[PDB]
C-alpha cells in the first residue's frame, strides 16, 4: 500500500525535522530552509503495511509559487505550527487552511503542534513574555483542530522525539481511511 503524505507550516515552524528523525533517526545540524524535499518512511498500523512517500514543502513565502506543485493526489496532510511561537499556530487559518482546502479540499488534516520540548523551556518562555505571549497551550492547539474540522491533533517534539511516532501513526490511519 502507497499513500501520500504532504507536510505543510510556517517557515521553521520544524517541519523538515519532524520528517528526517521519523525516516533517518538523524537531527539535522544545519537550518537550511526547504524549497521541495521527498522522503520514504515504512509504517505498520492496524496490521496493515505503508508506504508513505513524504513530501516536505517550503514554509518561506518566497517559494509560495513552487509549495502547491506538491498537492496532487495527496492521501493526508500534517499541518504543522510551533509551540514556541503563537503567531505560527494564528497563521492556520489566516493562511494554511485556505491554501489547503483549495488543492486538497477533502483531504484529512493532522494539526501538529512541533517543538513541544520548548514549552518548558527558559530562553523561550522569557522571550516570548516580551510580547506577553507564552508558548501554545495544548488546549488552544485542540480548539483550533477543532475550527478547522481536522482529523486530529497532536503534538511532537523532533528533538527528544516525544510523540513522533504517533503522528505518523495517525496520519497512516488517516491516509488509509
Ligand atoms: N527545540 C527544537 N527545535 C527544533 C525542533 N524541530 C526543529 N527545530 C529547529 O528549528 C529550526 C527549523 O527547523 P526545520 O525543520 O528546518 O523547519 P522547517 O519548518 O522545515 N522550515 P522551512 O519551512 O523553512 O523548510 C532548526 O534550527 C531546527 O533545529 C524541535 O522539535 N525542537
Ligand atoms: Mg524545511
Ligand atoms: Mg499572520
Amino acid at each position: 500500500i502507497r499513500k501520500k503524505l504532504v507536510i505543510v507550516g510556517d517557515g521553521a515552524c520544524g517541519k523538515t525535522c519532524l520528517l528526517i528523525v521519523n525516516s533517518k533517526d538523524q537531527f539535522p545540524e544545519v537550518y537550511v530552509p526547504t524549497v521541495f524535499e521527498n522522503y520514504v518512511a515504512d509504517i505498520e498500523v492496524d496490521g496493515k503495511q505503508v508506504e508513505l512517500a513524504l513530501w516536505d514543502t517550503a514554509g518561506l513565502e518566497d517559494y509560495d509559487r513552487l509549495r502547491p506543485l506538491s498537492y496532487p493526489d495527496t492521501d493526508v496532510i500534517l499541518m504543522c505550527f510551533s509551540i514556541d511561537s503563537p503567531d505560527s499556530l494564528e497563521n492556520i487559518p489566516e493562511k494554511w487552511t485556505p491554501e489547503v482546502k483549495h488543492f486538497c479540499p477533502n483531504v484529512p488534516i493532522i494539526l501538529v503542534g512541533n517543538k513541544k520540548d520548548l514549552r518548558n523551556d527558559e530562553h523561550t518562555r522569557r522571550e516570548l513574555a516580551k510580547m506577553k505571549q507564552e508558548p501554545v497551550k495544548p488546549e488552544e492547539g485542540r480548539d483550533m483542530a477543532n475550527r478547522i474540522g481536522a482529523f486530529g491533533y497532536m503534538e511532537c517534539s523532533a528533538k527528544t522525539k516525544d510523540g513522533v511516532r504517533e503522528v505518523f501513526e495517525m496520519a497512516t490511519r488517516a491516509a488509509l481511511q
